[PDB]
């Protein structure tokens, strides 16, 4: 069942979206709310189009309406970090990725990036590179999975998975929709795939460069919001949104370095991994918003998943913690792929882990101040 | 009843497709299930427009998701094989149908291409021609067929075959839009008709000259499955979807050679159709993806059918196993019909035992090796 | 669909129903109206049960409303000729089947009954029995037959006739109940069967003497009437409620007098019919209310039923115009059946068409008067 | 969706059904049709209540639409086997079980009774008692088990083998109607169940003696349909109503004889189970309507069901083609199941099949002519 | 919404039910499945009404369709155990709950009731009886609460606690009927009340001695799934259905001994709760089918709840785990309730633990043995 504004008339909103809207320009700014999974937005309106990040303005919100404040200085502010086309809006308009900081300047704690910035900074000569395969769940108001039957279940997993028919994928409007709305914005969206789940997709975004992977997969998770507001259905991330013998949805991070990219980079492919070997408890920490209880309930090791208790890695295993792939394998050089991490992640913090393992040599169960 | 999916608004997709992609090309991989019935698909991002099938770079997809693999080494592999344009995204978006391999460089089970490619390379001087009718029959999601009274049925056969009307052609509209589909993909469809069956259909693809038959329908079948989709009804290729006197859906294959085009080309005609009559069972196993079990149901010998049991061949015999059109035995030149394929057929086994029997002079019950 | 009378809540109607009445009666005057096909009634109130037929007073209606009169001297006149019990008001109500008369006492052109009934006075001692084989079809009010798909047709005919279950029998309540209301009211009822065709039924009347069998087969249809309005369906007695590869439906007549139920009764069996097979198109004449057209879309001679242009008779014979049963044969006694009559026939022209010519002997195009 | 003669005010035929009948007596005759697995049924009013079955008359039918009978000599004929009391008509009417006759008085190729008796009558002494349990599955008009999710599946098996509740049993009130329906009616039912497949129920027929076993069940299964079509809903005996992993309906067999029941019956048992033990493939053919096709798609070895090509016995054998209840092996006395017969299966057939092996010691493929 | 099989006509069930059944009786077997939560249920015909629970002969199921056994010896023993008159039947129907025993004799894991009968045997002199308070909430088939908004929420929680009016109290006609059936069944129960939460509701049960608590709790809540399944929704004992502001389901007991009841029992329920006060962690493991995961859900100590990691008592707190009622403190004699046991835990097991307690004086993490 699709929501009351779905069935709003589009061609009327069209005819207005059809207006010349003249010399001025909205500027959507987007963040990340107190729960550190959902975003949040609002527009302003701008005497010009903005030629790059730095000529947008720092604007300011609620933060008690956003869980992220209580009491008296409860005002957060907005500070741009990366700019996109509206998609929604179309040209001059843009959407503004931002960072949020407490009422003394100081980050919010939802705010991973500032970190993270700091971290991919560190390491920008080795160019670490990253790719999320991010699964999501299309879902009725209803809270039951989209095109899935009343209060019941389609057949079994086995026919859905890159399928095509009106009794194999489901909602794939919204999926094309959302890859050309990416496109159209600049997300660097490497490709779509029709899930094992019905009505469960997935899109690829990558490769990224350092801070690019979280500004590119946070916008792009919220423009999959905006479409499918739009459609009147619900995209959730969660890892595992059915119980039972129904498909999880992670987001597997691909991660290469410019050594691991070179001829004969498979010795540091090993070397990373064999490091993350030692530290899957602070992985499986950082990989899920609420310290790994969601993931829990994906990573049973039974539906293409490995088991979030044991460490595991291997060329061309599914089943693994890590999985180096068969061509990379061959090669001798090339990326590894980390399974581990939940659909419903933070890519700020899986990004910065990876690198704080990898590249900076961390150890222990807390990160290393200042370096 | 349409799916779901087809009830959210048009409208809007729309727009979204309406935006300017830029210069990232999507490409469609699409490629044959382990049940060798079945089509999947996945999309990846391309930097820009291939030229040729040999710019398209090999992909892999998890062969345990498509009945194709099982256990460790279940990564297959995608070799394009052929090209179209893309008519649900349109230029420069392509769709790319594939061959499937094995981890181990080996070709997939219901991989039949690879076999059949061979083949037509041996006989390539002689110039062997296909053409294919594809009949279809229409269904809701309920599995009852389009149009049809609920839980019922319409009028007896009769009026139907050709009709036009509200009360004889059911869902035309698919019809119309998959051959526009077709012909801006660059298929060879030939033309369309309705069949006897009300909401049942038929395309004709080709002349085809060898491996160019069984890439040129199996694409047409997926983009009548991705249209169907669209209006959210399903396209079954089921040799007979009802039983009764409802008629069933065969794929007629139409086959002439350089010799049987030239004048007095009949006799290579007739002594095609005489090695044809002494394989009858050799090529009723091929001509059916589950063995012939599937055209059983349609091969009764009633309903404008042979039997699946005895081997008939005649002058503009509709009742035969291969008939000789009326003009060609007047000419003494073109081609013959072989009415024995059931529509749910593979076109690469189909074409692969005609060239075997007709061409190559193969006997006995098993394909010769390396000939 | 059924009638918006029968989504009026019947618990309601119920309830007044259970007020005990008192003193006063209600008498329902049943008469044919000017289509010699159609029933019409009112009710009046009486002071007292009637102990006999002789009790009840003549009324009167306007007849220029019922197809009967034009002009000034349109009242016509009513004249009780048989009482049953009311089963839709109960004892002590009755059902008053009366004779139409004009305004100048001669009989109305619809009046068969009187003609008939000197007929039947004078073979009185030959003791003629009838019995009449009514069938009829349920039809929603869209003029669709009850239970069929929306403007569509069930399964081809097969599994109805006499069939038991949610697919074979259609509306089997409204038989049960005009049964059990036959059955109260007094009615001849012998039986009910399922037809081949679904959604039609049959009920037998008889065995009845003389003019008992138009009484009798008069008010079982009235009651039918009655009963199929309380569920919101119409009981069409058409002959050929739909066209093609469905039943028409019959009045099928069983005849037999004193001398043919005797034992070797066989041999006026065989004088009767052979009587008959003489007038045959005196007899289709009077098999139906407008002089044989609707009985011309029944009688082709391929579904159970005989040629209208043709008569045939024989034992055991179900393609002919007149059957002799099995038994009858064997046990050289009993009855024959007549099956020409129409479903829509008028039983006072059947049943005096068979005493004229087997009884009375009457010959030519004209039935003989004062004999 | 239940059928269009289900949504008719029940209210207002119970109000007919509240009508003194009267003296007249409705006998509703009821026999197997030419598909050797459906029942037919007429009503016809007797004058006065049978005291047994004797007083019933035979009566007759037409066979050409029972699928029976071709041609000219299509008359077939009923003869009452067993009475019992009607449980929609109440006391006095009456149910009358009836077998087949052709036209020269030979049994119909689908009375399977006839010689059933014979056998019954030759091994009297041994006192034969059956138990039959009889699984079927309640179905929509739209051919989808009752209860499921539209064009869906429920929740996977578990919880619905007798289970309570609206998410674990489907149609519970059909199964009480019946219950009592076959109480009222002297049918000697056992109990009922809640099965595995949900919408899927059982209920038990026996013990009965020798020729009572195929009366009771057949009779059993004509008032569940009636109490279906009540309910517009269709009961299915199909062996295996839905693919998968869905459980199939079978009629599990219960066989004992006087020396059985017996103190150290057990070494009888056993003498019987060998014996069938060797006649596996001749008990298949008859365990079926259609050879044994139908029990191909249930007995596949897996969802507590045994192969259809191998027989194996054992105590508690679940999985086996023939089981000893554990108590009857630790009491050495009393019954063994044969679990191998289909839901949709003659009991004269299966009934007939055990004498003749296991007290008859019949060999072969053909049964034994007179004895 | 509510269930396919409410939507049957439940006047032609009634009919059913109102003919004579004649002599034999039904017996109707429940039993606690292999999850120790779920009821299952099936009937067996009686030739006799049995006059005490010792006539009732021993059943059997198959364990591998209750979450009990698997593999070859997966048949279960059923031993009644307390007997009740059948409220959906009527007499001389009777309901038996029934202890389950493995194929060995030994007592299934879900029995609970073999260890707790033991118990309260051991300490029958001193006269335990108990009260339950089951809360419960209704549920559409849905998922959702009974009579909330769809996809919502009702007004805050404040006016449905002992509601009255359309807008107060949800499904009252369920509590009725279930309060009348558990009357006439035999089943101790108290009294009833609209919960806090709307469509969430109570019943009590008590006093009841020794054993009988926990076989009158477990008949009271077949009951109410058995009078749920007739409405067509469901009942949940989910100790917290609904997150948030909305009340959890507890199933508080009140326990006394004959010590406690007596003049000046108020220092034995002293010494009872302080003895509690030692074992918190104990009893909250036996409070639950799960160990306690289900019950950490309500018991968080915010909606008059206690905290699950603290126990606390007192005069008239609400808050406390353990509440001696103001009265009782005031008369000085009397009972004591404990508010810890979750809405879905089983009474054998909370009766069980509260005499090991506070009358056996056990201590430490696990039952004593024998004793
Ligand atoms: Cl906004
Ligand atoms: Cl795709
Ligand atoms: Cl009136
Ligand atoms: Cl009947
Ligand atoms: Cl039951
Ligand atoms: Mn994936
Ligand atoms: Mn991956
Ligand atoms: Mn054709
Ligand atoms: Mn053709
Ligand atoms: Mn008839
Ligand atoms: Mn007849
Ligand atoms: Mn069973
Ligand atoms: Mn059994
Ligand atoms: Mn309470
Ligand atoms: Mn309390």
């Amino acid at each position: 069942a699709t929501s009351a504004s779905s069935h709003l008339n589009k061609g009327i909103k069209q005819v207005y979206m059809a207006l010349p809207q003249g010399d001025k320009v909205q500027a959507m700014y987007i963040w990340i709310d107190g729960t550190g999974e959902g975003l949040r937005c609002k527009t302003r309106t701008l005497d010009s189009e903005p030629k790059c990040i730095e000529e947008l303005p720092e604007w300011n919100f609620d933060g008690s309406s956003t869980f992220q404040s209580e009491g008296s200085n409860s005002d957060m502010y907005l500070v741009p970090a990366a700019m996109f086309r509206d998609p929604f809006r179309k040209d001059p308009n843009k959407l503004v990725f931002c960072e949020v900081f407490k009422y003394n300047r100081k980050p919010a704690e939802t705010n991973l990036r500032h970190t993270c910035k700091r971290i991919m900074d560190m390491v920008s000569n080795q160019r670490p590179w990253f790719g999320m395969e991010q699964e999501y769940t299309l879902m009725g108001t209803d809270g039951h999975p989209f095109g899935w039957p009343s209060n019941g279940f389609p057949g079994p997993q086995g026919p859905y998975y890159c399928g095509v028919g009106a009794d194999k994928a489901y909602g794939r409007d919204i999926v094309e929709a959302h890859y050309r709305a990416c496109l159209y914005a600049g997300i660097k969206i490497g490709g779509t795939n029709a899930e094992v789940m019905p009505a469960q997709w997935e899109f690829q975004i990558g490769p990224c460069e350092g801070i690019d992977m979280g500004d590119h997969l946070w916008v792009a998770r919220f423009i999959l919001h905006r479409v499918c507001e739009d459609f009147g259905v619900i995209a959730t991330f969660d890892p595992k949104p059915i119980p039972g013998n129904w498909n999880g949805a992670g987001c597997h991070t691909n991660f290469s370095t410019k050594a691991m990219r070179e001829e004969n980079g498979l010795k540091y492919i090993e070397e990373a991994i064999e490091k993350l070997s030692k530290r899957h408890q602070y992985h499986i920490r950082a990989y899920d918003p609420k310290g790994g209880l969601d993931n829990a309930r994906r990573l049973t090791g039974f539906h293409e998943t490995s088991n979030i208790n044991d460490f595991s890695a291997g060329v061309a295993n599914r089943g693994a913690s890590i999985r180096i792939p068969r061509t990379v394998g061959q090669e001798k050089k090339g990326y590894f792929e980390d399974r581990r991490p939940s659909a419903n992640c933070d890519p700020f913090a899986v990004t910065e882990a990876l690198i704080r393992t990898c590249l900076l040599n961390e150890t222990g169960d807390e990160p290393f101040q200042y370096k």
